[PDB]
């Protein structure tokens, strides 16, 4: 069930699956601190809502303060998060997060699909797996694809390394 693009986190935490979900997918103190650390500002979120089909939905908007000047100073972003009912019936959590940016060069060419899988382990532990696909909306001819990929893979590498490290402090 991993996405084939890249596997960024695959780690067993001394955190229960439900508390993992709470830390990452609610307006938790953890995500307030993490947002500050990552220079993510002006966060607006919904709660989780429940669809007739049983999946749950959550959306967010926020601004990213960017570090590479060629990507701009800031970009607005929108996220759509889906929690799959089938995963919950199987006693785990599978969330697909789709992330779109609005201001970076070539913003209209791509979006990011991040898949978060939280599986129960003995003794109030869980395994968190996070994998990512870069998805194209327009054909990224030539240097376009090279620049999108180089910038994205490096930024996400940093982001998820810090997420894993900061989650360890919540054990
Ligand atoms: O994936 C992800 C990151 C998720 C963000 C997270 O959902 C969060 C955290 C705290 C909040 F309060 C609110 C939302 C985000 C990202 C943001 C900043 C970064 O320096 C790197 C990646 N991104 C991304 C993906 C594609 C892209 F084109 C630009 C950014
Ligand atoms: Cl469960």
């Amino acid at each position: 069930k991993d996405l084939q693009g890249r596997l960024y986190i695959n780690r067993v935490f001394h955190i229960s699956a439900e508390r993992m979900f709470e830390l990452l997918f609610t307006s938790s103190h953890f995500m307030q601190r993490f947002a500050n650390s990552r220079n993510i500002i002006d966060v607006v979120s919904t709660p989780w809502t429940v669809e007739s089909g049983g999946n749950q939905l959550r959306t967010m908007t926020y601004t990213i303060v960017l570090s590479n000047p060629l990507t701009g100073k800031y970009t607005a972003a929108t996220e759509k998060q889906t929690l799959y009912k089938e995963s919950r019936e199987a006693q785990f959590y599978l969330v697909d997060s789709e992330v779109l940016t609005h201001d970076v060069p070539y913003h209209d060419y791509f979006y990011t699909l991040n898949r978060y899988c939280i599986v129960r382990s003995a003794k109030q532990r869980c395994r968190l797996r996070v994998s990512t696909d870069l998805k194209y909306r327009k054909q990224p001819w030539g240097l376009i694809k090279s620049l999108i990929e180089k910038n994205s893979w490096s930024s996400l590498e940093s982001y998820f390394k810090k997420l894993e490290s900061d989650l360890l402090m919540e054990e």
